[PDB]
């Protein structure tokens, strides 16, 4: 059984990017388990300075040590102001400071949704060109961009019901899971 | 006269970007006035829910008056994993949420240094479209991309001497003096 | 009356970013004329050894006379390949060579359109990211991505129809218009 | 052995990354035979009309066989505008309409020179972010970048002699080759 976990971009309880990636637990293929990652939240910004005279922070190292173990990376993140979310940004400026940088050689999905029509694209691309330098294994297509995110899901559960969007996330797992098997 | 701030996209004190925007008072046109913003460090990680429950942070209300006052604003900033560092990010995600959104319609000049030869020019270009979002005002030439940096600056004093990255600067000072209007 | 000039990114004749183009002079403000360039197919790929040993092609000159006239330049393409079409782009590169370069301080408007959802917004980014050297005038918002065109226009006028449409157009051009100054 | 083929981005005689090119051949590992790909400059603009009504074009045709039977493509570019040059992108364009797409799937390997010190960064970027659409297997690190690159050739040979540049290109190339295991 594969190993894939999710690192979410969003900090909101409400969080629509949430709802994506505590659905794709549910929707995996039968040989891969979802499990989510610690949360970014108490990750405090870098500096160069702490670095050297404090180390690593222990959630930067946590959040390193299960990246490390897992076969494959999810990034469900929306997007901001045309980009990458600044605290999903800072998290990853940590880890890209590691010894055995978690992410170089390793298997990432992206995976975005906004209340636009676009559904976050935009981040995407400027996601691509930072993981490059981290040397992540990316996979090209299929590609997600969950538009008009809002009616898709259902508030109570807190997770996507739209069969439409479903059927296509179970579609790129499942590419994702093949992707792996590398 | 003009009233220019800088925000500064790096944290750490020996910082060679800060070493740049400390030096641009110095060599600015005789109708601006240079000065600094408030550093970035405090301002916490943006988040909806914080938003909505205790308001905007006070860090990111007077960062935005001062944003508000100035005739221009220099972004100097480092390059992180070929992009914009995630903690100016951040500052700029919580300024965009702003009702009367400081950014907007505000002339930005962009300036970056790398220990590299590159000099940070990968993060000017994902900076720039995240500005035309805040509905910024962007100028064009000359742009600025200070390349090893470490061999051009003066650690006692903490501002930069290379004499042709200096006239560089002060022409693309001069260059964002006209642009304000 | 400000004169605006439209540049085409698509050839074939069935295209719907021209039926965009040729929908914009009937809904534009009523202090705007806007008529349309000649079309790039017959720009011959950019070659300095032409450059040096015939000069600039007579089709160039004639593209760039007319940018010069113009008060600004609405670029109306579409999205190939998750960037600019590689004919729109190589005109944009004899026009850049010219020594009074044409769009220098030139005040442009982007448009796209697809028979997608995102109806060509990468390719504007990186349509962006060149012309700030060409040094051209960008403006921001509100910007136009016309997703999946097909569904809003009307083959026999080969005009856009959807009202949604035709007002976000007029919008956009009232703005570009205020932006001239 | 492998066979690796060269797709220039520039069209004048003098061209500095058609030295770079050139010059590949001659500095590849003992593994790797190197050969230059026909000139792009006899293709016609895209046109979906010409694309119906005559077929695609012969030059486009023989540019798509001979990247099918390679091994591995480098795109030796020069930055025009910030970007790729129109030329090249055009014949790309062409490419990526053709039946059994030629670069889906294909490892790639980017090389750019400019008289300029960021030596062609700017194109590089853009270029991998088409590549994507396209499906191309694209190397990660190393990169090159060969800024100041006329004080590093000889006008005479039309080839590279800069002692510097002539290891980073070796060493991308055996990079590369061993990437092409793959
Ligand atoms: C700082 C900030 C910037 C935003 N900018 C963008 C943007 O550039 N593109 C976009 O599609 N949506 C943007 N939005 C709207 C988000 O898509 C929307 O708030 C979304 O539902 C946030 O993701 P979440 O629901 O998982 O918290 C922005 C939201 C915030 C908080
Ligand atoms: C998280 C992090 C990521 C880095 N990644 C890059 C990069 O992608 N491109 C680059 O040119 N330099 C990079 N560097 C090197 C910086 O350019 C160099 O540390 C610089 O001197 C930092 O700016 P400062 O002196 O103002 O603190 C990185 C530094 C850090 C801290
Ligand atoms: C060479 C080529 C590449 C294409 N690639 C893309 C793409 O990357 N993104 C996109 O949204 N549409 C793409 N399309 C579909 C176009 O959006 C669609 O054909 C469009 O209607 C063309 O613009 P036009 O109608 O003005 O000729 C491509 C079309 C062609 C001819
Ligand atoms: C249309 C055009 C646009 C140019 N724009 C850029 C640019 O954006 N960045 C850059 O580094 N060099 C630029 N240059 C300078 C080139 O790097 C230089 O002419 C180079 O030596 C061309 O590549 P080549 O020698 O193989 O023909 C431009 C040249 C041309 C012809
Ligand atoms: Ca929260
Ligand atoms: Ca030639």
């Amino acid at each position: 059984k594969l190993q894939v976990v999710t690192l979410l971009g969003s900090l909101r309880k409400g969080s629509f990017n949430g709802m994506v990636a505590r659905t794709l637990p549910k929707i995996a293929p039968a040989s891969m388990e979802v499990n989510a990652l610690p949360s970014i939240a108490d990750i405090p910004l870098y500096d160069a300075d702490v670095q050297q005279e404090e180390g690593f922070p222990a959630t930067v190292e946590a959040l390193a040590e299960q990246i490390r173990q897992a076969d494959g990376v999810v990034i469900v993140t929306p997007e901001y102001n045309y980009s990458v979310p600044g605290g999903l940004k800072n998290a990853i400026d940590w880890l890209s400071r590691l010894p055995d940088q978690p992410l170089a050689g390793k298997p990432v999905l992206i995976q975005t949704s906004s209340m636009g029509v676009i559904g976050g694209a935009r981040c995407q691309y400027h996601l691509r060109q930072i993981l490059v330098f981290l040397d992540a294994m990316v996979m090209n297509k299929p590609e997600f961009m969950g538009g008009v995110i809002q009616n898709k899901v259902d508030p109570q559960t807190g997770e996507v019901i739209d069969q439409g969007t479903l059927d296509h996330l179970t579609g790129q797992l499942t590419a994702f899971g093949e992707f792996i098997q590398r």
